[PDB]
């Protein structure tokens, strides 16, 4: 069976008007939510948590649709997977549990829900860290063909349904693995725990699982682009604390630095390279927890 | 099975050094080479190759790699399949005919095979005719969030073997048939003639013929690009008359004014819409054989 990467750490189901989040908590403290992105789940950020947890309360929660969270049914505009309908579902399970004010670390896909959270209602939060991204109006913009050919899923996992799940479904171990392995340093799976690796494989097998990701990557084409470009064409900026992270391998820094960028989003924003890939919390996790507890402390 | 759709017309086995060019060969007076594109075989033009064999010894000849014709072996840099490459096989292979000056009507891929042998070899031509393209080099420049989704094809399958050759393995019937639905204006199959079809079908199933189309795309996005970028700022341009013909709800009319961006690249250039998606001469035969006709006379 799949393993239990959060020793001590409890299960919690949380019931939403969009469905039920699956999350893992443990520790102690003000109170840390955990996104993780694709294609991943909340064991991502196994290594890290545990070092979190010795100073706050952490939620590691699985994006909705994601993982063992429910799947809302999507519709012609994505709605449920936006990351602005996403970041309106984890407000709601975060007040199931009495924190109505919180910081918040995303990695990928849920980087994106933290800095939208962060646009549409920031006074939830207390603090923002973002791992290896930019806004989703920013990879847009500097669509070239350079930039193109480096994140071709984002136009790929976009086409119109079922044209990328009918591709996915002929050998999703692949896919998931490829994914995985491509965007780490090394370029292989070296950096993951296997035990991890098969929760990621395990979620990807299942076809629903699998359209919720193009669904999300159609949200991130379509009504997450408009929603940035309302925020950046009105000069709206993030004014709570945030940090941003990104591998000086990883996909952020690609097209753009990094935190030049991030200046023109947020008001209040520092960043530092790790020596990664894309996945920070697994390439280089003591790198990463240690730039966290120093910022949320 | 497969069906003859050019009543009348032989079948010859074109020797080259790469290998052989089959084509489909009808008509007598001056020679007119035709030339299909992705995902088709030289059997798009059967409903149009009838009324210009009236007058012309027209060639439908199946790209290097494609349908019948043999499949090279590639190297790092995907040169048999770089259009320069192809170009320089079917001027051999026209050579094996007596062909040394004709004209040359190209779709899609073999459009862009015939641009670039109007200016690697304009000697060979006498008048050219690209049909629903721009350059390659133009695609390239013009990639923007619309465009990336728009041909997402061009960076999915540039991408490095075996992600998109493993992905299309999926359900490559599926994945042919979406491409040719997707182009047209009805958004069906309807406009096909379904022998014709069946002809794209089994030419895809083919997983050797799906991986040379790979590295004919892989060499678009980085061979064929740098050939054309030394042409645009060299500033040379195509001295062959030439028409350049588009759909009006086709690939190249999104991009940019097709006939303004063609009169950057050549010297003596008409162009006229035809009421098509990205299949004219099947979508449109009528329009599109008037045109030829008229343009090649």
């Amino acid at each position: 069976d799949l393993a239990d990467l959060f020793p001590g750490f409890g299960s919690e189901w949380i019931n939403t008007s969009s469905g039920r989040i699956f999350a893992r908590v443990g520790g102690d403290g003000p109170p840390l939510l955990l996104l993780h992105g694709f294609p991943q789940t909340h064991v991502m950020w196994h290594r890290v948590a545990p070092k979190l947890a010795e100073r706050f309360k952490v939620i590691v929660a699985d994006l909705p649709g994601y993982g063992w969270s429910d799947m809302p049914e999507s519709d012609e505009q994505h709605t449920p997977y936006t990351k602005r309908a996403m970041a309106k579902q984890l407000i709601e399970a975060m007040e199931q549990l009495g924190h109505v004010h919180f910081a918040l670390a995303g990695h990928d896909r849920g980087a994106r829900v933290s800095y939208r959270l962060a646009l549409d209602s920031p006074g939830r939060l207390s603090k923002l860290a973002v791992l290896d991204i930019l806004p989703t109006y920013e990879y847009w913009q500097r669509m070239n063909r350079a930039y193109a050919l480096k994140i071709y899923h984002w136009s790929f996992l976009a086409q119109p349904a079922p044209l990328p799940e009918n591709l996915l479904g002929g050998d999703p171990d692949f896919y998931v693995k490829a994914k995985l392995a491509s965007w780490t340093r090394a370029g292989d799976l070296s950096a993951f725990d296997p035990r991890a690796v098969e929760h990621y494989r395990i979620a990807f097998a299942d076809p629903m699982r699998r359209h919720v990701m193009c669904e999300d990557y159609r949200a991130g084409a379509y009504a997450d682009f408009e929603h940035d470009k309302i925020d950046v064409e009105a000069g709206n900026k993030i004014p709570v604390p945030m940090l941003a992270l990104w591998g000086a391998s990883g996909i952020a820094q690609s097209a753009a630095t990094p935190l030049d960028v991030w200046r023109k989003w947020a008001s209040d924003v520092q960043g530092a390279p790790i020596e990664s890939g894309h996945f920070l919390p697994e390439e280089a996790p003591d790198q990463t927890a240690e730039a966290l507890v120093r910022f949320f402390s």
